[PDB]
């Protein structure tokens, strides 16, 4: 049934000062996520396992494969781009 | 080996976003879902009632509006916590 049709955001221009911060944003979004899982019993596991509550990404953000770091930064940049697209101004103070 | 991983996220509890932006968190989180979904489908993941990594079956591979509301809340929060961090790092966010 399901064909996802995301919004085209490729022509949204964010401030360069903000894009240089992708890493920092992505890291904190990662740490929040980690705290939630740790506080529900999740621990590190070489392979992801829902029943024994393991997960290979329950590591410090810098210890993540850059694959996943890339994913995180792009999630954040797309999140912020939707915001500019919805009629909001983003400017450095 | 007993240095272990203590997450310590930034304290965003005092960051105030514009209300009209919070009112839109559903729309933002939906489009993040459309992107994650389109990504997974393009590498063969499909829907299944329970999650399985061997056949690439995931229960959230559904239209956003049909997600269980616990998942929707998660999404809205990631999105508002993402842009709170943008405010905290010293960027102004106003409606146009």
């Amino acid at each position: 049934d399901y064909i996802p049709e995301p919004m085209d955001l490729s022509l949204v221009d964010l401030p360069e000062s903000l894009i240089q911060l992708s890493e920092r944003i992505a890291e904190n979004v990662h740490e929040v996520w980690a705290k939630a899982r740790i506080d529900e019993g999740w621990t590190y596991g070489e392979k992801r396992d829902d029943i024994h509550k393991k997960h290979p990404c329950l590591v410090p953000y810098d210890e993540l494969p850059e694959e996943e770091k890339e994913a995180d930064r792009n999630t954040a940049m797309n999140t912020i781009k939707m915001v500019k697209k919805l009629g909001f101004r983003i400017e450095k103070e």
